[PDB]
């Protein structure tokens, strides 16, 4: 059952837009019910099942980074078999984390994949759009 994993996905320097982007966007983004969905939890099973545990568990868990990392995945995959490797790319690979790191905050967007289907693009056609610096405090020799 597995053995090594992958290396990196995004650089140094493109992770920290995500992390940048996605905690300007939490202040202004609203809160989801916990009381709610909570109940919903006890009412279902798949969902209960599928990342119920993680709503009941606490915040301030290495586990709980650890569930929610795992199961925030819209394009790559868990599990390297085969000598196959078509699923990420580039783009791909910033849509995960930039999901990943949102569903941190908002517990209850781990649900709603068409949201944070689109909350992720935001974030990851962002980091494309600009890439390094050009100048600093005028011209650029060297």
């Amino acid at each position: 059952g597995s053995s090594g994993s992958s290396g990196e996905a995004l650089d140094a320097a493109a992770a920290l837009s995500v992390a940048e982007c996605v905690e300007r966007m939490a202040p202004t983004l609203p809160k989801s019910d916990l009381n709610e969905v909570k109940e919903l939890l006890k009412t279902n099973k798949k969902l209960a099942k599928m990342i119920g545990h993680i709503f009941e568990m606490n915040d301030d868990d290495p586990h709980k980074e650890e569930e929610i990392r795992k199961y925030s995945a819209i394009y790559g995959r868990f599990d390297s078999k085969r000598k196959d490797g078509k699923h990420l790319t580039l783009h791909e690979l910033t849509v995960n984390e930039a999901a990943a790191q949102l569903c941190v905050k908002d517990n209850a967007l781990l649900t709603r994949r068409d949201e944070l289907f689109a909350l992720a693009r935001q974030i990851s056609r962002e980091v494309t759009y600009k890439y390094t610096y050009r100048t600093t405090s005028g011209p650029s020799s060297g």
